């Protein structure tokens, strides 16, 4: 399973300006190991959202819209490591259905191990396969988590004065609803994609009030 | 480093006890892949307790406190995988001073590497090194988190009505009081130990308020 060319191309101009808004020089000042990282770190959360302690909560149950959100965590921290290194310097890692838990937590081990090998291209492979395999519109959740990346930095996150859960809501949270308006073909269509990705990110935008002056439209961030 | 192996079975003799109080027959249902995760998912804690984030709150400060609980976690977790695979089935993997960020980042990830790899027997020699290093006392560590993990058991861990942080205050926070009276050589003291363990266990029981009826001495960890 893989994207076409094109809309990889795309999310990859998302990403590079999204590591831009966070540092204008990036790509001088992070390294591959930066991106092994994080990519960890979300392998953690998504493997915490599963009943995986035996001597906590044993009964609790998987939280697998948390697991969407993950895998999206993931995707943009490989599309990152890969604009650093090829490969160069899947069923044996990924075991399906991922809706087994045992298979979810073996898998998304292997995840952590591909990592730390850099091998970026093949994390983005696997949460490729893992969202074809779970079934989730992998696509439209990046254009969502995207601009909820974007409005967390206009709100503070990097100086610590933001606040994640409010009301009893995560701001991850609100991006489904902001999402399920949209088919997998409305947000891959090779003429109309680019107007379903800009719907999505007034979607969120709507979702957290941010006035108009201060979005950013799909064409801020494509180099096409 | 290491530790005199009379110590180092005794704090065995701990572990197997705390691993019966989660699960009587935790031999036969617990697999060396359990505590791959486990020591995975506390060594990202320890990751967590530095502001290794480039995108978010970048001044923050690191948890040196939480540094020495999460080491702690790890070695509860080693020590167990070590009784079910010894290794046959650190320089090179650890990186000192530990004071240092980029140091602490590298070291503790590769501790990763060799929990994914079974080394157990391994992962507590870094753990030993890691402490040796920055200079806090394992082993009175590792007696006081024991003895709030069998605290956590008895006020319902296991069955989702625990709760960790309290007025502003996280259990595990309560643990370096307990522990600050007692040198190195207390606690590892060939013919004494036993009863600075004793010790210790007493303080953490007195922290959580645990009624004299419900509390377990040391003898009843020991099979010597
Ligand atoms: O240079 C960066 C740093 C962070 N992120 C985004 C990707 C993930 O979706 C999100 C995770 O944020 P945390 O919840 O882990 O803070 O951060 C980037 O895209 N680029
Ligand atoms: O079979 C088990 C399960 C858990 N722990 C302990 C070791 C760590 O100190 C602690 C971590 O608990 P959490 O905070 O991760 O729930 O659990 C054990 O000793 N044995
Ligand atoms: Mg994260
Ligand atoms: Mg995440
Ligand atoms: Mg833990
Ligand atoms: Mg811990
Ligand atoms: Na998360
Ligand atoms: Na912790």
């Amino acid at each position: 399973v893989s994207l076409s060319p094109l809309i990889l191309r795309s999310l990859a101009e998302l990403q590079d300006g999204l590591n831009t808004v966070v540092d204008k020089n990036w790509r001088q000042l992070r390294r591959p190991g930066d991106w092994s990282l994080a990519i960890t770190m979300e392998a953690a959360e998504l493997l915490d959202s599963y009943p995986w302690k035996w001597w906590k909560n044993v009964k609790a149950q998987p939280d697998l819209q948390n697991v969407k959100i993950e895998l999206t965590d993931i995707l943009h921290f490989s599309l990152s490591g890969a604009m650093q290194v090829s490969d160069e310097n899947l069923a044996d890692f990924m075991f399906f259905p991922l809706s087994d838990t045992n298979n979810a937590l073996a898998s998304f081990q292997n995840i952590i191990r591909l990592a730390s090998l850099q091998r970026f291209q093949l994390v983005t492979s696997a949460v490729i396969a893992a969202a074809d395999d779970i079934g989730f519109n992998l696509v439209a959740y990046y254009v969502a988590k995207h601009t909820l990346n974007g409005i967390r930095q206009m709100k503070g996150y990097k100086d610590g004065t933001y606040v994640k859960v409010q009301k009893g809501v995560e701001d991850n949270e609100l991006l489904h609803g902001c999402i399920s308006p949209f088919s997998l073909d409305d947000v891959t269509n090779e003429g109309n994609y680019k107007t379903k990705w800009d719907d999505i990110m007034h979607r969120v935008y709507d979702a957290f009030g941010t006035p108009k002056e201060e979005r950013l439209n799909i064409g801020h961030w494509l180099k096409s």
